[PDB]
């Protein structure tokens, strides 16, 4: 197993931060970057890539949460925003 563990403080525009983000929801799990808007915040910070995970906003750490409550915490956010993001290079399936 590897991974990358990262943090990334961020200030929105009026596009907010300029993600998309997205977890299985019904009845490992997560909630990961879906698409990155063009010229936003994300973008222009750069670090931030499809396919990693979202695990801690504001030092609330998510990894315990259904996805659905972790999309709420993100929904729910001022205008400066502190993500902690993980991103998987190897994993045992």
């Amino acid at each position: 197993s590897m991974s990358e563990t990262f943090d990334v403080e961020l200030t929105k525009n009026v596009q907010g931060l300029g993600i998309t983000i997205a977890g299985y929801i019904g009845d490992p799990s997560g909630i990961f970057v879906k698409s990155i808007t063009k010229s936003s915040a994300v973008e222009h910070d750069g670090r931030i890539q499809i396919g990693d995970q979202i695990i801690a906003v504001d030092g609330t750490n998510l990894q315990g949460f259904t996805n659905q409550q972790a999309v709420e915490v993100l929904r729910h956010t001022g205008q400066t925003v502190l993500l902690t993001l993980m991103r998987r290079g190897e994993t045992s399936v």
